């Protein structure tokens, strides 16, 4: 399913081209503008370990998830991934540990060397 499809078909959006962050656009957004570093950004997301064994959702917060892009308030893969997205876009990301929680992990939620998958919808972004 979705994680495997990203492995097979997703675009490598890393600078290093190390396949650390792979993307598929699932639904196209509007306009040509993507957010600049420092923009305040608004998303809905569904995430899980690639194993599929934990599953987490903004909808469980019954509210959008808000953060400032490229300020390291989220894992590297989101700073990288959301920067590529247009308002209204929905994308799938598959993320090696180097762009997420690394060999240290983040217990108890995230084991060492975890690959993560997300479906993200970019709702809006606004200048600081
Ligand atoms: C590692 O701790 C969590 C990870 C995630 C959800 C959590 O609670 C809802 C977590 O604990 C408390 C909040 C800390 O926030 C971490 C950081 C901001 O999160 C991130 O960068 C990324 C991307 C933004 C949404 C949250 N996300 C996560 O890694 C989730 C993961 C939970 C389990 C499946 C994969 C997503």
């Amino acid at each position: 399913g979705a994680p495997a499809t990203v492995t097979e078909q997703g675009e490598d959006i890393t600078s290093k081209k190390d396949r650390g962050v792979l993307k598929i656009v699932k639904r196209v957004g509007n306009g040509e503008e993507t957010p600049m570093i420092g923009d305040k950004v608004y998303v809905h997301y569904k995430g899980k370990l690639s194993n599929g064994k934990k599953f987490d959702s903004s909808h469980d917060r019954n509210e959008p998830f808000v953060f400032s892009l490229g300020k390291g308030q989220v894992i590297k893969a989101w700073d990288i991934g959301v920067a590529t997205m247009k308002k209204g876009e929905i994308a799938h990301l598959l993320i090696k540990p180097e762009y997420a929680y690394g060999s240290a992990g983040s217990l108890p939620k995230i084991p060492s060397n975890a690959t993560l998958f997300f479906e993200i919808e970019l709702l809006d972004f606004k200048g600081e």
